[PDB]
């Protein structure tokens, strides 16, 4: 409705913090989850949650849109990485049906996916990179060069694989949000990574420095890229090298959120027209994060009440 | 107090939702926490939380009878495997300032902890276990004789290595509760291991079966275990083999819980010297528990108010 948005986020998977956020930054309107299996914990966040195919699926767009006409869906955003590309090549069919896909565009999300092509970007604007290689030849020229030493990440190129120099120092995952109306950068939360599990920030501090926020803004300024995003980076030696853009939610997301820097309320606000004023680094440093598992419950015959 | 027991749990961790679950439960009295790092989230689902030396470190002992003297600590329960037999080995200890370490004896402990004495135990008592082999000529004769085949697991042998006989079925994990006046079993709560994330139980489902239930009592049965423990399984072509006891609060307790098995509880009873009823197979079967991140912020300031 005029007033009254319905967000369908999709490969909500584990995401169920987050999905509360939305759930809770919604004040009108409706926000609504689907994914390809019902033990997805984030599905039960919201009141309305659907099972679709999995996204490799060759229907998996034409069930997107079908579902959308059918629930009423206003407007889509995804989780993973995958999915980001899939949805940014759909985005006409999706208007088509009135639909607003909150993605950042093809060519920016591909560029991003793919590490070699990241790589070959942060090459041509200057960006401090680990050296990569998208052949062994020229990882074995390399190491007889003393370009790159030993111990080594051998890493998949997408998200065919690559090799890069192992860069040792601390990690900061940085989230940041471009406004869909304005184009600006609105904010950026930096937190030092302290502790991994099972691939994602378990435990983190946030940080106020001059450099990450100047480099995000560099980096975003012309870019192309819309709404949530997550970069990862790491500091060495007071050098800071890009690994990843992600445009997407980063999983360290809720340290930003519960530090004030809110991307649900202002994607909410974005769908309600509104443009958001830009209101880089007001929040507190020195703020842990420390996640831990809490609990969904559900019954067989209550899962089995979507399920298609 | 008289009415008012002062449990400490040690090595807390990443264990949140069980402390919370004792909060709760200790209806009278208090529930404290400690563990060696301020970043362990458990620490502070209780009101006083203590920083205490690493598990390892000479002087562990000492610190927690005089923590345990200086804050009225009356009972102690740790939530890992290693800390087990140290605390089983210092009861007397603990008994000579008043101290009710909640731990099964120490031989049980230390035959539950070491993989190949397990397995040995097993051998002994017709429990059906993986072939284990703690020496490289054993594997290599039982390779030969083909009582072992190519795809194996390489463990360490405490939790030196073992290599043992890759089992392929559904993995299950028992909770279970020996009352501490009776030293009868008066719960036991059978979960499907349906996804693991970082070595714990992520996702589950809830079972009712009497070969289960009978082969743990049977176990269990003249033992000397008591308190919460952990049973890890599998069923292979229906047939049950014993993976691991763990004497402590297993990962997917949480599920067991949220079905109405109430192992904080219990032990907060037993503190107040009653017995508890058995009540074996009282629950649902059907449920699913998926687990999922929250988040507790705290400053480095308010962390810095602990740190010794």
């Amino acid at each position: 409705g005029m007033q009254k948005p319905h967000l369908l986020i999709t490969s909500a998977g584990r995401r169920a913090k987050l999905v509360e956020y939305f759930v809770k930054e919604f004040k009108t309107g409706r926000v609504s989850t689907a994914d390809c299996s019902p033990l997805a914990s984030a599905l039960y966040m919201a009141d309305q949650h659907y099972i679709v195919p999995k996204i490799d699926e060759v229907e998996y767009i034409d069930h997107l849109l079908t579902l959308c006409q059918d629930e009423g869906v206003t407007a889509l955003l995804t989780l993973i990485d995958p999915e980001l590309g899939l949805l940014a090549q759909a985005t006409e069919r999706f208007q088509a049906i009135g639909v607003t896909v909150i993605v950042s565009p093809y060519a920016a999300c591909e560029l991003c996916f793919d590490k070699y092509t990241m790589y070959e970007y942060c090459l041509r604007q200057g960006i401090a990179h680990a050296r990569t290689y998208a052949t062994m030849a020229s990882f074995e020229e390399a190491l007889a060069a003393g370009e790159v030493q030993l111990p080594v990440f051998v890493k998949p190129r997408n998200g065919d694989l690559i090799v890069q120099e192992l860069l040792v120092g601390q990690e900061l995952g940085v989230d940041a949000y471009v406004d869909l109306i304005s184009g600006k950068v609105t904010s950026i939360f930096i937190k030092e990574k302290l502790t991994m599990r099972a691939g994602e920030t378990d435990k983190s501090r946030s940080v106020l420095r001059d450099d990450v926020f100047e480099l995000v803004e560099h980096v975003l300024d012309g870019s192309g890229l819309v709404g949530p995003l997550d970069f990862d980076l790491f500091d060495v030696a007071g050098t800071l090298y890009l690994s990843e853009i992600n445009p997407r939610f980063g999983g360290g997301y809720p340290h930003a959120y519960e530090c004030g820097v809110n991307f649900p309320a202002q994607l909410y606000r974005n769908l309600m027209h509104e443009i958001n004023v830009p209101q880089i680094g007001q929040y507190l440093d020195d703020i842990y994060m420390l996640k831990h598992d809490t609990v969904t419950l559900i019954s067989a015959a209550e899962l089995q009440k979507i399920k298609r």
